[PDB]
């Protein structure tokens, strides 16, 4: 009844069904990580039992961590790839979108699944639930998750989509870090910088293929860190910059400034970026 | 050091100084109210000692209350004016902006001060602090407050201003319900509907007169009700619609829809409006 293929309840496919449906296609899983020493092993362990079965390849894309992220991921049996190793001829820029774009050069699956490394005890069926529509559907190229407060999501991204791309009003979690897509789709799209990467991918997929190429699946419940409001302010600024650009509206490029009370106030300006990485295809 | 006249500490003007500075100008205070029976008397009592002195006129603009708002405001000695009485030839529309626009026809002060009726024990100097720059300055026509978490303000309005009107990046509380302005300015501007009214007035003032006509004053600390996230979602949608329109960007007019978990979800669509009230001047 939503114009977007939506799975409201627990998917019924068995792991053995999903594997049969692969039909020669491979599956890579990428966990981007910046300083997630507390949660990274729980995330890797939720998925590693699938490896050499449903999942052909699993990597941690380490995004500059200075804690114990890398040593703990290695002790959980994961292949860890730095931003530099993924694509060593090209100097590294900051932010999540850079990490995800680089991960395309360090994987080879026909299907790529992204799962954030800050999840607290994620369900082991996340990955099977995300790949279902790509495997058993026709024409699905991108699958977004939703789940059971998403302040940026409910105050910024969903209302801006209603304003500027109302056809995507049916997407419940447009900014979700858990999703899967075909390599063919991902290497044909630019990747927005920083926290803009998810909203950019969704609007670009829709603008290029329409709703029929996109599905969303209920993952039930998900837990993670709640960042402080000021960090959310910078994140929201970058989401806004990427969304305005995809909708053809010129963004000033001026970073958000904040005034912090100590009354007595101090000022801080956060970076925003208007520069995308190009489709990974051009790097061939 | 901000390009906008900003008073960072407690203003030094005495009530007797402010009165002398009036020089024949009058001052009206308007408290818009929709179902504020718990807080309305505290707000009125914070200001009524100024009446017949600094303040020439005080009204409660009752915006359709069905609780005890009106009887309690009357028992505090306030003149209460319904939306219908303010302008009886014109049928009433919903939302805050309608209430404020109508209040211009029910007052006659050269200066108009707005104070929200949901404040918990507001300081009795709010009104003197807001009128200071209009009275003692030159060329100030609008004064915004700021104070010591404003989720819509920090995630939606300030980052959209940085994107689309970065010159207003120095405004700390663009959505503040406590502000004062000349009647000449207010009756020359359209009024946005619903919760869009503050952002519309600020962008219009700036677009028409530039920064030199706007000041902001520290009111210290303010307290009020924290609305639930879904109501904030609709509010944010209307703020976005008004801000895009003032910046010349076409808004779809499609209301925000929300999916509420009961997993099992239900859907609800909130109204958004693209129709302003015209400058009150046309009603002469
Ligand atoms: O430059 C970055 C920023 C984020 N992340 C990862 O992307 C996900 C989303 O980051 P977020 O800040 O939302 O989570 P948190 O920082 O609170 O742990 C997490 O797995 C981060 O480790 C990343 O790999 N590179
Ligand atoms: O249609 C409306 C909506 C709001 N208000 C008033 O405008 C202020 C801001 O409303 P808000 O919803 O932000 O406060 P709350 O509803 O939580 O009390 C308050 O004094 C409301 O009573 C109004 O007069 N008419
Ligand atoms: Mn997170
Ligand atoms: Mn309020």
């Amino acid at each position: 009844a939503l114009p977007l293929d939506t799975t409201w309840h627990r998917p019924g496919w068995t792991i053995g069904e999903l594997e049969a449906a692969k039909a020669g296609r491979t599956i890579s899983v990428v966990l981007p990580a910046l300083n997630e020493e507390a949660t990274i092993e729980s995330v890797i362990d939720s998925i590693s039992p699938l490896v050499d079965g449903l999942v052909d390849e699993l990597i941690v894309l380490d995004s500059g961590s200075t804690d114990d992220t890398e040593i703990r991921a290695i002790a959980s049996g994961a292949r860890v790839v730095s931003r530099e190793q993924a694509l060593p001829e090209v100097p590294v820029r900051p932010g999540k979108g850079e990490a995800l774009w680089r991960s395309l050069a360090a994987t080879s699956g026909d299907i790529v699944v992204f799962i954030d490394s800050d999840l607290i005890n994620p369900h082991p069926l996340f990955v099977p639930w995300l790949v279902g529509p790509l495997l058993t559907g026709e024409g699905i190229q991108l699958v977004k998750s939703f789940y059971r407060g998403g302040r940026v999501t409910e105050l910024v991204a969903r209302p801006l989509l209603a304003a500027l791309r109302p056809e995507l009003g049916c997407v419940l979690q447009p900014l979700s870090g858990e999703y899967a897509a075909s390599r063919e789709l991902l290497t044909s799209l630019p990747f927005a910088p920083g926290y803009g990467v998810e909203i950019g991918l969704l609007i670009d997929t829709f603008d290029r293929l329409g709703l029929d190429a996109i599905a969303q699946v209920n993952l039930g419940v998900r837990a993670h860190r709640n960042r402080p409001l000021d960090e959310l302010g910078a994140m929201s600024r970058q989401v806004i910059a990427t969304l305005l650009s995809r909708c053809g509206i010129p963004d000033s490029g001026v970073g958000l400034t904040q005034f912090l009370p100590g009354s007595d106030y101090t000022r801080h300006t956060w970076p925003v970026s208007l520069v995308d990485r190009p489709p990974m295809k051009v790097m061939r």
